[PDB]
Formats: structure tokens, sequence, C-alpha cells
DNA sequence: GTCGG
DNA sequence: GCTGATGCGC
DNA sequence: CCGACCGCGCATCAGC
């Protein structure tokens, strides 16, 4: 929050480029600048000082000078007045509605919360649930609640098969005091990069979590990735808890470290680490770290037995999860 | 929008 | 039905 | 300059 004013601006500009402009790289350009500045241990005095950080160029430098002087950005002042941009930004806040669908809904006259609600028929399944829990999904989850959720998920998984290992990742693993949702990495001895000795491994877990009324809805579900909704149980006479988004990723047991690296994030940290990797001649995904041949084709997986091994391959000193929140 | 070759 | 490309999300 | 910008699971559609 040291340069919160500036970081909020950039994030607003990022969201604009992504939602309205559908300009993915401009979106990432702004988020990275915001990330880099949020990490800067000094209260930025000028755009010149900002431009020294990597990710901040000449354009963002001008904007930062304007913000510091007026306390705002004209470009944003106008954007907030443009009804189309405002409508598109709003709609995109519903899970399942992206830049394209948002713009299309607007063309059709579907622009508000009320509109969406009276037009459920025009929404696929995911959007339908996103609208259903529109309010809850914007609420934060206190670490205390994440802890209760962790307990339920681990114990229920333990009941299905004592050999399952569920690891809560995301901002939780990074030590945050509150998370936007719950991310669960899951492994089972039967599922390795070598073979799937048992079917429905993920399905069985989902089923059990639904059986105890923890998982309440499903946005999407496949053999290895579940995207849905969950809710902590409330006590007698106690108001129930908000519904929460939950992601469960089944990953080959032998590829745990690359998997937990991926799922721990942050997303920008991942983007930065993978980029640095390429420069170092390696390619990283949630399954493996491979070398880049002369041509450019990925080689065979390199041996990995800890997250640190991955860091070593790219010549980066290890960074604990708590320090990966970029 | 920013960066590196 | 399939594969491949596009949305959307992590 | 100007090309690259991480990598992938699932839902959905076009074309066959
Ligand atoms: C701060 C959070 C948004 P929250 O607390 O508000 O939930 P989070 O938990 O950090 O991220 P979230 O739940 O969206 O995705 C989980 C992880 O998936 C990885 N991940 C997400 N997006 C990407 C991406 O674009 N690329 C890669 N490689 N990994 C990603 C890194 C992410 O950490
Ligand atoms: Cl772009
Ligand atoms: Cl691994
Ligand atoms: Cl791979
Ligand atoms: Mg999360
Ligand atoms: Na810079
Ligand atoms: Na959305
Ligand atoms: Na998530």
């Amino acid at each position: 929050t040291l340069n919160g004013g500036i970081t909020d601006m950039l994030t607003e500009l990022a969201n604009f480029e992504k939602n309205v402009s559908q300009a993915i790289h401009k979106y990432n350009a702004y988020r990275k600048a915001a990330s880099v500045i949020a990490k800067y241990p000094h209260k930025i005095k000028s755009g010149a000082e900002a431009k020294k950080l990597p990710g901040v160029g000449t354009k963002i430098a001008e904007k930062i000078d304007e913000f510091l002087a007026t306390g705002k950005l004209r470009k944003l002042e106008k954007i907030r007045q443009d009804d189309t941009s405002s409508s598109i930004n709003f709609l995109t806040r519903v899970s399942g509605i992206g830049p394209s669908a948002a713009r299309k809904f607007v063309d059709e006259g579907i622009k508000t919360l009320e509109d969406l609600r009276k037009n459920e028929d025009k929404l696929n399944h995911h959007q339908r649930i996103g609208l259903k829990y529109f309010g809850d999904f914007e609420k934060r989850i206190p670490r205390e609640e994440m802890l209760q959720m962790q307990d339920i998920v681990l114990n229920e998984v333990k009941k299905v098969d004592s050999e399952y290992i569920a690891t809560v990742c995301g901002s939780f693993r990074r030590g945050a005091e509150s998370s936007g949702d719950m991310d669960v990495l899951l492994t089972h001895p039967s599922f390795t990069s070598e073979s799937t000795k048992q079917p429905k491994l993920l399905h069985q877990v989902v089923e059990q979590l639904q059986k105890v009324h923890f998982i309440t809805d499903t946005l999407s579900k496949g053999e290895t990735k579940f995207m849905g909704v969950c809710q902590l149980p409330s006590k007698n006479d106690e108001k129930e808890y908000p519904h929460r988004r939950i992601d469960i990723r089944l990953i080959p047991k032998d590829q745990y470290y690359c998997g937990v690296l991926y799922f721990t994030g942050s997303d920008i940290f991942n983007k930065n680490m993978r980029a640095h990797a390429l420069e170092k001649g390696f390619t990283i995904n949630e399954y493996t770290i491979r070398p880049l041949g002369v041509t450019g084709v990925a080689g065979e997986p390199l041996p990995v037995d800890s997250e640190k091994d991955i860091f070593d391959y790219i010549q980066w000193k290890y960074r604990e999860p708590k320090d990966r929140s970029e």
C-alpha cells in the first residue's frame, strides 16, 4: 500500500486493456508494472524514479507523473464515463463471462445485474453459477476459514483413500491472511506420469465432497481439473458462510514438485519464472522442466526432487512460497 | 506497453 | 463422431 | 526497428 495510488491506477488500466480493448499484452504490461511497483520499498516521487524499475516504460512513466500531480488519470476519468466500457467491465466480473461474451451481451442490451438475472436462458452453465453467487465470489476468505476448509477437504479425502495427498496451494500456501478462493493440489499413487492405474480418481473426491455438502456446484469438471463451488457448514442459528470458489487439480504423483510450484503461484511469479527459464534455455510447465534444444524443441524431462531443484536449473536462488506473491 | 537483440 | 481453433479460466 | 510476450484444462463451436 506504499504506492497503492499508482498500483490501483495501473491495475485499472490493465483491466481495461483486457476486458474492453481485448489487448492481452497491454494487460500484462500494466499488471507487471503494478507488481514491480508494489514491491518497490520507496514511495515513488516521480515517473523518472519509476521508469528505473523493469516493466515501467516511457508511457507508464508519464501516467505516473500525471497521477502524482493531479491525483488521477484523465484517460481513466473518461473510461469510467463511457457506458460501454463500464458495462463491459461490470459483466466481466461474473465468473464465466469474458471480454467477448461481455461485449456481445451489451450488443444485445444485456448490461446490468437485473438484465442477467432475467436472462438466465442466455447463459451457459458456468455463467449461470457465476451469476448465482455473484455477490459471494467477490468476498475474501479469512485464513481462519481457509483452515477449517483445509481440514474438511483433507479429512474427507483421507476417508476416500488414505493414499491421497491434498495440498492447499495458491495464496494460502504463500501465507496470505486471506484468499480469493481455495486451490487444492491432489495426488494419488495410482496416477503417475507413467500411467493411470485407477479411473475416476478426481471424480471420487468430488463426489465425497458433494456427499458431505461441502462442494455445492460445478463450473467445469474433467479427469484432472475440477472447478466449482463450496461452502463451510454453519452451526445452529448461525448465518451460513458465503459460497466459495474451489479449484482442485489432480497431478501425476511423480510430478508433484513441478505441480506444487505451478499451483502455489502467484500467476505473475509463474509468468516471470517461466520466462527467465526460456532465457536460460529451459521450459517449465506444471509437469516438468525441460531443456531447449538448438532448434527450440523441448527435450526430455530433467530429474526433479524438490521445488529448489527447479530453481537451481534456472540459476535462481530459492524463494520460499511467502516470497512468490508478485 | 515494454523489452532485448 | 474426430480434430482444431476460440473463450475462459487457473 | 520489431518480434516476443508462460503454459495448459475444460467447454464450446466450426468444419468434416
Ligand atoms: C491470489 C489468488 C488469485 P486468490 O487468493 O485470490 O485465489 P491465487 O490463489 O494466487 O491464484 P489463483 O487462485 O487464481 O490460481 C491458483 C494458482 O494457479 C497459478 N496460476 C494462475 N493463473 C496462472 C497463469 O496464468 N499461469 C500460470 N502458469 N499459473 C497460473 C498460480 C496461482 O497462484
Ligand atoms: Cl495487446
Ligand atoms: Cl516434479
Ligand atoms: Cl511435459
Ligand atoms: Mg486461489
Ligand atoms: Na524501466
Ligand atoms: Na468473468
Ligand atoms: Na483458484
